[PDB]
């Protein structure tokens, strides 16, 4: 009709006006999600850069100072080469109770 | 009167105009906000696990250190400086070195 | 935004036009029985006019001829009688208006 | 439901207008109508008042002139009463023929 039209114009625009005011809201979440999610994530992606660096290093250092050991094992008594044998083979095993052992004793 | 109309109507295309633009750039912020997120999460796990080797080699390094300096005064005088200085250079890391390495790795 | 107090606008003026088409609807509506009115009463009184205008040349013509008739019967009587009906004459063609009220009034409250 | 409704708004509107101004017009022309219709009847009405006075007087005095013919006529000759009754009796019988003729007269006299 015409006095019924009129208001149902009113209705649909309040309706669609509450619906631009939740999606609003709701990409303004997004907005401060989305920025947290980044700082989280450039955070942790320079946490795997230096930690990979660290990591590598003592590859390194554990892979020379096996050459040095492999190289000087030689030049020792029998006796002694059977005990540095089992000494290094023992060196190189490290399991995951010892790790996180130290892993709390690194962070408290 | 019809001065009237064409305000609503007007008015309606400025309001659904920028609903719909809201929208889009909302789902785009909604790709966005996920993709970061499967990022950040790769990189946490990715931290993690790199973590644990990095203390393995840690230990197992400190254990070496262990070895090599226990075993170094049953060596010859002439030959303990020798290990001394290698110990000493083996825990030595130059960045030139570890590009080297990072290089070495990624082909 | 002033979209409330627009659509609102448009209600008010519709029912203030059609407030108006209505009260001129009725207007229009009685209008024309007045104009019927007038019409008819119109009608009623050109029919009469006519009507009676016959009627008043009739009664004209009449009285004419009657005098013609007296007038040239006159010398054919009486010396001294002529002098008199010469003067019932004038005093008959004289009317006056209270003679007209009593003529009106007795031929309207006969029609009673 | 937008776009379908403003349009119907505007659409009757505009019917609604055409309705109003045909209604003026008509209302106009009845004003002036009604008015060609008072004037009509006020004029013969006039007429009417007018013509019935006229017509009155002249009633009564035929009226009068019969009275006197009436009672002048034995006081006359006893051979003319005879002519004179048969006179008032042709004069006041009036056939269309002379109401029309006379009134032919009258008009295209003036």
């Amino acid at each position: 009709t015409i006095p019924e039209s009129l208001d149902r114009i009113k209705e649909e625009f309040q309706f669609l006006q509450a619906q631009y005011h939740s999606l609003k809201l709701e990409c303004e979440k997004l907005a401060s999600e989305k920025t947290e999610m980044q700082r989280h994530y450039v955070m942790y992606y320079e946490m795997s850069y230096g930690l990979n660096i660290e990591m590598h290093k003592q590859t390194e250092i554990a892979k020379r100072l096996n050459t040095i050991c492999a190289q000087v094992i030689p030049f020792l008594s029998q006796e002694h080469q059977q005990q540095v044998a089992q000494a290094v083979e023992r060196a190189k095993q490290v399991t995951m109770a010892e790790l996180n052992a130290i892993i709390g004793q690194q962070q408290l």
